[PDB]
């Protein structure tokens, strides 16, 4: 066959209190304004009107100062394992002057909402030592519950060295998070201690609690995980680690963060969270916070993209740079298509860090939108862009009001945004080879008056070249999409686009998740409270975590009806991964639902678990299927 992909530029796609996209949101890299590094060594000359201005780019986030002012804060002279509240005092307030006396960077403020997290080490209450020669208390009383010497510091430092921008101070975070990647130093990485693990969700709501102490307005979370793979050790995993931080410190995070990575070349495997997998991580998490919280908390994604473990002891090339371009386009795409609860999603790339190279090894930092014109030959020169600058040219000027978009293949993700006379549309490939598209644009009576293509893919497969390809075009009907490639679509109108439809989506959530499989016995799911309009289509939402060998085509029966599941479903079959965990999208007849829904599936054989039964609902203003 060939795909079909549909734009319905009249039809506004409305999710939750969102119509639009959120550039500061989603076009971002993992920066500040006031690093060092924006004003020397570069061939640009103003690198932040070029980078941050010109490219409409956002930050930040950043561990590294808030590190640097706990290893070198006085202790408490009243108090063993405190920091002092003057010397604390003392230190933020020379940043603080520092950042006043800073004045190239302040008009940039307008394009800068910190994250601010902090770094595992010595804010966890662990007994490493710091430069001036002392550990965090590790006391854990009612009185001095676990982290309240690591919090006080945090809340803090918060209130000392922020201000309200400009000559009062850098602005103070949006978002504060604990701890970064805590589970990855405490159990996971090599020669881990392996400490309680309910101690440090403990600990998030003492840190909380601690940083609105002395900033009751400010947000934070947690627990901002390395690596959120749900269905490890059959599901034993999600049983100890996320269901226990929501049961623990839900309640008291303002929002909830995690990092998501996909492993393109593992010892020459291929392990993706784009596509089903990272769904169902994503799902897990709304649908349990539902039922423990009667809520789903914001999501922030503090880190994504690609780890090159391959390439990782490897010079700079641009092929490197593709894996991690690849993994960016998709996985914003998915977060696109929950922007009602991200608050916050992040490319994981770093201006520079040009103190991130060991001049050892003469390893470059593995993530960063400038490297040094003789790379990979000499790391010597000048700084310029790294291939990562890609994704911004391709995300360029990129805004407006979402409209509705549709395609017959699930490896093919698409969305689109009109803001006035222009039009965008973004079409993703998660599949291994090249698609050839068949493009429809419905809803305007009048042609355009111009079209722009960006085509960002591979050349020369592997260790060869990203390429962004951007021509002019008076007509486009067909486009072959090349692998794993993402192209934006600009059209130019001579009028203004006229938006007069409306498909709202809503999610509905089950009243249980978590189910073991048994060949034979039903599992029923129920989905209550539905609200339908005359015209509208469904998707229906099987998060399923079993092992390779078995069946991932249940009998499916809605209300008592058949409904069909198709064999293709979002992204690769998890061939090199160690089981399957993914979301199975699965459409459904409008006609068949009502107010209080029966989901029920029945497999021919034993083992594993339906993590999370969700549905989408969208709603139309009117016929716009014509049916
Ligand atoms: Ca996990
Ligand atoms: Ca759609
Ligand atoms: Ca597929």
């Amino acid at each position: 066959s060939q795909t079909h992909v549909q734009l319905n530029l009249n039809v506004k796609h409305k999710l939750g209190d969102v119509t639009e996209f959120n550039r500061p949101k989603f076009i971002n890299f993992h920066a500040t304004i006031n690093e060092n590094y924006w004003d020397s060594a570069n061939k640009i000359a103003d690198l932040r009107d070029d980078l941050i201005r010109k490219y409409d780019v956002y930050v930040g986030r950043e561990t590294g100062m808030i590190k640097t002012v706990l290893r070198n804060v006085k202790e408490d002279p009243e108090r063993p394992g405190f920091a002092d509240p003057d010397d604390l005092a003392r230190l933020c307030s020379q940043n603080k002057k520092r950042y006043v006396q800073n004045t190239k960077v302040h008009p940039y403020e307008k394009y800068s909402n910190l994250i601010l997290c902090n770094q595992f080490s010595p804010f966890y209450p662990d007994g490493t030592k710091t430069l001036k020669g002392w550990a965090l208390s590790q006391k854990d009383t009612e009185d001095e519950p676990f982290g309240t010497a690591s919090g006080e510091f945090y809340g803090r430092y918060i209130k000392e060295y922020f201000g309200e921008g400009g000559e009062s101070g850098e602005p103070k975070p949006g978002f504060c998070e604990v701890i970064n990647e805590p589970l990855w130093d405490i159990y996971d990485k090599p020669k881990a201690p392996k400490s309680s693990i309910t101690k440090l969700f403990e600990f998030h709501s003492t840190i909380a609690a601690q940083v609105k102490k002395f900033n009751p307005d400010m947000k934070v979370g947690g627990y901002c995980t390395a690596f959120p793979d749900f269905e490890l050790q059959n599901f034993g995993r999600w049983n100890a680690r996320w269901k226990q931080f929501i049961d623990i410190a839900g309640k008291d995070m303002d929002f909830f963060t995690i990092h998501l990575y996909d492993f393109p070349c593992k010892d020459g495997k291929q392990m993706y969270r784009k596509g089903s997998n990272m769904e169902a991580t994503m799902d897990m998490i709304e649908q349990y916070s539902m039922i423990k919280l009667g809520e789903v908390k914001p999501l922030m994604i503090s880190e994504y993209s690609a780890q090159t473990h391959d390439y990782n002891r490897k010079p700079w090339s641009p092929y490197r740079d593709w894996l991690r371009l690849k993994s960016t386009n998709s996985m914003l795409m998915q977060f696109m298509e929950r922007t009602d609860n991200i608050c916050y999603a992040m490319p994981f790339a770093m201006l520079k860090s040009e103190w991130g190279y060991n001049p050892k090894t003469g390893l470059a930092h593995t993530a960063r939108m400038l490297r040094r014109e003789n790379e990979p030959e000499s790391f010597t020169g000048e700084y310029v862009y790294s291939e990562l600058i890609k994704f911004y040219q391709l995300w360029k000027d990129v805004k407006g009001t979402r409209v509705e978009t549709n395609c017959d293949n699930p490896d093919i993700m698409c969305d689109a945004y009109v803001d006035g006379k222009n039009v965008y549309f973004i079409i993703n490939n998660l599949d291994f080879k090249p698609v050839d598209l068949n493009l429809s644009v419905n809803g305007t009576s009048k042609d355009a008056k111009s079209i722009e293509v960006r085509h960002l893919y591979l050349k020369g497969g592997k260790d060869g070249v990203p390429i962004l390809d951007v021509y002019d075009a008076k007509s486009l009907d067909h486009f072959t999409l090349e692998t794993e490639a993402t192209c934006v679509i600009c059209y130019n109108f001579d009028r203004k686009v006229k938006i007069n439809e409306t498909m709202e989506e809503v999610k509905y959530y089950a009243t249980d998740y978590l189910k073991e499989i048994a060949a034979g016995k039903e599992l029923v799911f129920n989905i209550n409270n539905v609200k339908k309009t005359e015209y509208g289509e469904a998707v229906i939402r099987l998060g399923l975590g079993r092992n390779h060998g078995l069946s991932l085509l249940p009998e499916l029966l809605v209300n008592g009806k058949k409904v069909d599941i198709p064999d293709n479903f979002r992204g690769d079959v998890q061939k090199d991964r160690a089981s399957f965990f993914g979301v199975i999208e699965v459409p459904v007849d409008y006609s068949i639902l009502k107010g209080n829904n029966t989901i029920s599936l029945k497999f021919p054989d034993n083992g594993g678990h339906v993590s999370t039964v969700t549905m989408q609902i969208f709603n139309f203003s009117n016929n716009i299927r014509g049916i």
